[PDB]
């Protein structure tokens, strides 16, 4: 059968909120099956545990953020892709601080440190969530949909009025595979835009932005250096924000996704209308790898 899978390691990592500023020291550790992924506030007393589930987020106005009455986990949605991306069912996550460190605003500083701790299966059944009929949230310009495919597409339509893309709009679509994931969606960069710096810090936002952990856009071209990672960079990372936000569904999804001009506040907006149209889903586990569609690294 199709196994669940856990950190065969305890890794550390260390480094600072984009939004908040602060350091962070974040530690990654097994868990036991059926856990999921549970975010802790070693910080605190007690320590206080948000699990990563759609019914917990709170804001999504710049970042999806996670909410337990006072205690809050912000910007946790590139960390839970790379976990989406290589299989991880179960883990706990310590954060020493408020939010979760921005690294180089990608998943890849986390793909890194999940297969370096290595993967661990374990004894129980795979779950995942099958999508049954089309369900879909709209909001004025903006919409996402999910429909039912056979493994897992993402697809992603983008139309900026931003001088940087000639007046098009960018579309990606990718067919998930852990493989596809990291080369193809992993590395892809958080942005900016110079346009949005005085709106973006009167409100406490970005104050650990830099070029050395996001694409800073003037309105001319991207000021960083060495320009882009992929030429379709902006529009591979809106579906790195997607995967990661579409896994607070606590479970892999057998189901396409696709979004227009949609962000983490319409992303969360979806979820949360599949979990109440029942009708629309089902939970399903694989006896045989063949006869099971979507593919993950072997540990
Ligand atoms: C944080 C979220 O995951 C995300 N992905 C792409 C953009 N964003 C919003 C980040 C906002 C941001 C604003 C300014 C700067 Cl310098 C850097 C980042
Ligand atoms: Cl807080
Ligand atoms: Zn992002």
């Amino acid at each position: 059968m199709i196994k669940q899978r856990t950190l065969k390691n305890i890794i550390r990592a260390t480094g600072v909120g984009l939004h908040s500023g602060e350091k962070v020291y974040l530690t990654l550790k097994p868990a036991p099956v059926d856990t999921g992924i549970v975010f802790s506030r070693t910080d605190l007393d007690p320590v206080v545990e948000i699990p990563a589930r759609a019914e917990n987020v709170g804001e999504t106005t710049m970042s999806t953020t996670l909410v337990k009455g006072d205690v809050k986990v912000d910007t946790v949605e590139h960390l839970l892709s790379a976990m989406a991306g290589l299989g991880i069912d179960n883990a706990y996550v310590e954060l020493s601080a408020s939010e979760v460190p921005i690294m180089d605003g990608s998943a890849g500083p986390f793909v890194f440190l999940i297969q370096s701790a290595g993967l661990q299966e374990q004894e129980a059944a795979k779950k995942f969530i099958r999508i049954k009929r089309e369900v879909s949230v709209e909001e004025g310009d903006k919409r996402a949909v999910f429909v039912p495919f056979d493994g897992f597409k993402v697809s992603f339509e983008i139309d900026f009025d931003h001088p940087v893309f000639r007046g098009r709009t960018q579309q990606a679509s990718v067919d998930f595979s852990s493989t596809s994931f990291v080369k193809e969606v992993s590395r892809a960069r958080t942005f900016g835009f110079m346009r949005d710096i005085e709106y973006l810090r009167s409100q406490n936002l970005a104050l650990g932005g830099s070029v050395e952990n996001a694409i800073v856009v003037d309105e001319n071209r991207v000021l960083n250096e060495d320009g882009l990672r992929y030429e379709d960079e902006f529009v591979k990372h809106k579906i790195l924000d997607a995967i990661g936000d579409l896994y607070l569904l606590g479970n892999s999804l057998i189901g396409e996704f696709r979004g227009f001009k949609s962000g983490h506040a319409l992303n969360n907006q979806l979820l949360r209308t599949l979990i109440a149209d029942k009708d629309a889903w089902e939970v399903v586990t694989f006896e045989d790898a063949r006869t099971a569609p979507i593919s993950y690294m072997r540990p």
